[PDB]
């Protein structure tokens, strides 16, 4: 028992960070068979951030302007090309750590594990949630760009973010690994908005189950509800509506528990309407929104990876 | 900008998680060099755990008793021997992926990250504290004695904890790798009573550190306080005293953020005092006290491993 903010073991995604260096400007890549991914902005220089033609930037750049490190061992670019707001340097030697991967472009709501890099080495790692205004509330620098998330399915890691920016508040912003960014930001110097971020609804009824799986009930009350009666109250607290599909997504934790979806949205209401009166769920005493179904039933019945 | 809890990269541990079985019990063991390193209780049936005496249990099995599995591959015991609580299995092959490592004993307040095993095979990684209590608030289940708790400096993983077990209010408990328990438990069957559990102190103030390098100032006032004064309020709340060591353990973070570690104090005293009506730091509703001063300066700085 007990319940914490688990990340993905990170070593399968520890053995492809490589160093890419263009000029003055160092970042992070990713290195897959024969190919580094990595954010576009590394050919910029300070002045070119501001407003930068990246196409025109690129076109004076040859293979030999891009330093890629993977260790103390310098890969040789044979070639490069842009796709979206990443660049794709094809390189002298496959990477013989690659896992299988794929790519892949998460939902809002969805969950990932952040690598965070620096000079292609790792600083730790930790779990994010895609925001639905298409921000993650993340950890980065100055030289974290190009870190990665993602999420593990056995043996294949399903790459999701790449890291490019932060936005006024201390959240940020990036680009799936065909550098189509999340949101409509752009990767330019400038105050970008967000959107007004709401909460994840299915991911804190999932963490309401976590809570019950492991012996906190309080908040559980007798009511039940509509699915229509409850989307009401939730729109009112900043609440994503619930729909028929997290409905059904909750449903094994559901039967697990032997809680109905719809009284668990009783309680929630109630909490929503009520507040906790200073209690606290699983340690927190915010309702959480950054675990999914799924990662309630990973963490809580020992699902492993290797 | 941004704070999380970031667990260190796991790959360097990852790479020795084995899987030991002693006829139907498995859990994880720890593979360095030629010997694997697991709990005791691997030699007990369910019956045994009760009142086990692992000495008489031991003295029954031979070498061969023990399957320990690296991924497929069956490695072979040619010795073993008992180490308080750890057993340490000799094997036929050193194993290829020891990183450079060292076995410490923590004291109660230092963090570090865990990698949640089952059969060998990592579920997650997340970072946790050693109570004043001795004490972690873990996320294991049956099958995850064996996973360890480390920390890593560039290159030397530091290995501090494995895990043993479960405590009546969902905490757990277990030893260093050289088999001695944090705390006054012991490997059985049992209800153990915890000490009451207190705050740490110093690494409340670190976390009040990361909130104002990250902006978030409004709990900073303008008093000051005196060591005395302010571990008097500490007690009434049970807060761990604050030490002159620990003071100058806040010295770089005071001198980077220009408030002095008794000024923090100052404003810690109030926040105890009146509470936080409602508001949030960092993200959260309450004090934070699972970030030492060195933990906010890996994140706050980009502190790297590899
Ligand atoms: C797109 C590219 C041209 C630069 C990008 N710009 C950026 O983020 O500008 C922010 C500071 C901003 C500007 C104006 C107004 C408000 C906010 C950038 O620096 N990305 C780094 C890459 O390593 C990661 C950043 C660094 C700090 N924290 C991160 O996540
Ligand atoms: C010492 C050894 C003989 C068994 C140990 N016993 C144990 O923890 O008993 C707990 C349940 C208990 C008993 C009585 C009263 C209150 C609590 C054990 O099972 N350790 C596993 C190992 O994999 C990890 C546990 C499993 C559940 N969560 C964990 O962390």
């Amino acid at each position: 028992s007990g319940f914490r903010k688990m990340a993905f073991p990170s070593g399968k995604v520890e053995g492809c960070m490589v160093q890419v260096t263009c000029g003055t400007t160092t970042l992070n890549g990713l290195w897959l068979d024969d190919v580094v991914y990595c954010p576009r902005h590394v050919i910029c220089t300070s002045e070119d951030m501001l407003n930068p033609n990246y196409e025109d930037l690129l076109i004076r750049k040859s293979n030999h302007n891009f330093l890629v490190q993977a260790g103390n061992v310098q890969l040789r670019v044979i070639g490069h090309s842009m796709q979206n707001c990443v660049l794709k340097l094809k390189v002298d030697t496959a990477n013989p750590k690659t896992p299988k991967y794929k790519f892949v472009r998460i939902q809002p709501g969805q969950t990932f594990s952040v690598l965070a890099c620096y000079n292609g080495s790792p600083s730790g790692v930790y779990q994010c949630a895609m925001r639905p205004n298409f921000t993650i509330k993340g950890s980065f620098l100055n030289g974290s760009c190009g870190s990665v998330g993602f999420n593990i399915d056995y043996d294949c890691v399903s790459f999701c973010y790449m890291h490019h920016m932060e936005l006024p508040t201390g959240v940020h912003a990036g680009t799936d690994l065909e550098g189509n960014f999340y949101g409509p930001f752009v990767d330019r110097q400038t105050a970008q908005a967000a959107g007004t971020d709401t909460t994840i609804t299915v991911n804190v009824l999932a963490w309401l189950y976590a809570a019950v799986i492991n012996g906190d009930r309080w908040f559980l009350n007798r009511f039940t509800t509509t699915l229509n009666d409850f989307n009401l109250v939730a729109m009112k607290y900043n609440y994503e509506p619930l729909t028929q599909d997290h409905v059904d997504i909750l449903g094994p934790l559901s039967a697990q528990t032997g809680i109905a979806v719809l009284d668990m949205c009783a309680s929630l209401k109630e909490l929503l309407q009520n507040g906790m009166n200073g209690r606290t769920i699983l340690g927190s005493a915010l309702l959480e929104d950054e675990f999914t179904p799924f990662d309630v039933v990973r963490q809580c019945s020992g699902v492993t990876f290797q």
